[PDB]
């Protein structure tokens, strides 16, 4: 029993965090094999980069200074070739995630990890993280068996307190650029397939007060979802919720009628899994994984 | 900016998790130096759980009855002893991944990270608090026994909890790393229930200061309160009494924001009376009590927005 916002164990990522210094700027780097990946803003980026030499970049791994032997740029990420391969390099992949998918963040400062938390890529491509000055280069990831899938690298904070960054190939998530200019997050929406997954998790943990005898059509549900700034529910989302529907005996459109009733009426002083708001940062897979016992 | 329920990086603890098997039972163990610590109920059958005599069960065991697995390697047990509700298995190999550590017993209201494990393999990390009724609201399934709670301050891991059981309401009970339970619980399948739980007042106040630091002040008012009047009101909403120690502990946050503890206590009184009115505080519609005054100072900026 119990339902917490759970992050993946961060050990395999902690062994890759390094500190990168260029002039007066200091941020975090990801050391994988003989390459250190970090935001290019540590330094017209090609014009600034051509003026730099290898020794201008100071890389620190714990108490050891790594020697930079090369440097190149890939989109908004800087790749620093170092003399030493990381002996702690885990099995890994670089993957780009979609809005609604969740991941763990290892927040770092000066190449030292300070905390781990779980979050989701919002529909407006921002993340509601917890970052202070010096956190740039902190990374987001998932684990499949023994393989670490790196999906995010932190680059900046927007005026509303939300965060923007790139995949590990340097492509930003969202219409953002790496520079101090007028940038705002677009109007955000609720991740509908995730709220439904969390309502199934509540039923599994014995919370059924919100269930009703009714069903809805997919079109009627989406007409109500569009009114409450909820992301449209697709047939793919319904198919993905299939195993949870079979486990609890509540058809996806049956659960949509419960959510429609919660959107028009609220909770009435009641809570679901200890929350007074409808929670959208748990995917259908996170619910199955936490209510099964999958290890790494 | 931002405020999340953050756990400590779990790497130093992952390198200590092992699987302990005794007969048909399998649970998690903590391998530190040449000792593996695990719940003593690993020597029980489900039948023995009603009225177990642990000393009588333990004397019938020899070293080779305990199977310890660290990854793909089998550790050899060379000794065993009991300390309260924890079993200590002496192994022939010291853990090369042993971090700098201490065993600390925490008080209710204190927070810690939990590394949930099954078969000696870590599956997730989350942050939680020791409730006033000595239980934890964790997320644990069958096989999670022996999972541990900890804090990492500087580079030293402070082990404070080891998971032992789930109560009928779905909450969890366990011990410190010396085997002393938190709460009036026993490692018996006896009809025991968690006492009525209460809200950790000093933590809610800390979180209201964190909201002011991140630029939110809609809940403040022009009133103050006496400590006694605050406690007379808060106890009616099942809030833990606020002591002078709690007020002293909130001193640095009061100096940083310019809001006296008894003025913050007056906004809390009003929040309990009126509710939120469709508003949120740090993205929450409920008053959050699982962040200590120390956690707020650690996570939030030193400069108030
Ligand atoms: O009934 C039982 C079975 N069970 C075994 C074990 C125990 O509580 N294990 C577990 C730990 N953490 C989470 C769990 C989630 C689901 C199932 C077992 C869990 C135990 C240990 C001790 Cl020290 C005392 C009593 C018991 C005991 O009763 N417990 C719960 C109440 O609903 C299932
Ligand atoms: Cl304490």
């Amino acid at each position: 029993s119990g339902f917490r916002k759970m992050a993946f164990p961060s050990g395999k990522v902690e062994g890759c965090m390094v500190q990168v210094t260029c002039g007066t700027t200091t941020l975090n780097g990801l050391w994988l094999d003989d390459v250190v990946y970090c935001p290019r803003h540590v330094i017209n980026y090609e014009d600034l980069l051509i003026r730099k030499s290898n020794h201008n970049f100071l890389v620190q791994a714990g108490n050891v200074q790594l020697r930079v032997i090369g440097h190149s740029m890939q989109n908004c990420v800087l790749k620093l070739k170092v003399d030493t391969a990381n002996p702690k390099t885990p099995k890994y992949k670089f993957v780009r995630i979609q809005p609604g998918q969740t991941f763990s963040v290892l927040a770092c400062y000066n190449g030292s990890p300070s905390g781990v938390y779980q979050c989701a890529m919002r529909p407006n491509f921002t993340i509601k993280g917890s970052f202070l000055n010096g956190s740039c280069g902190s990374v987001g990831f998932n684990i499949d068996y023994d393989c670490v899938s790196f999906c995010y690298m932190h680059h900046m904070e927007l005026p509303t307190g939300v965060h923007a960054g790139t995949d590990l190939e340097g492509n930003f998530y969202g219409p953002f650029v790496d520079r101090q200019t007028a940038q705002a997050a677009g109007t955000d929406t609720t991740i509908t397939v995730n709220v439904l997954a969390w309502l199934y998790a509540a039923v599994i943990n014995g919370d059924r007060w919100f269930l009703n005898r009714f069903t809805t059509t997919l079109n009627d549900f989406n007409l109500v979802a569009m009114k409450y700034n909820y992301e449209p529910l697709t047939q793919d989302h319904v198919d993905i919720l299939g195993p949870l529907s079979a486990q609890t005996g509540i058809a996806v459109l049956d659960m949509c009628a419960s959510l429609k009733e919660l959107l028009q009426n609220g909770m009435n002083g009641r809570t679901i899994l200890g929350s007074a708001l409808l929670e959208d940062e748990f995917t259908p897979f996170d619910v199955v994984r936490q209510c099964s016992g999958v290890t790494f």
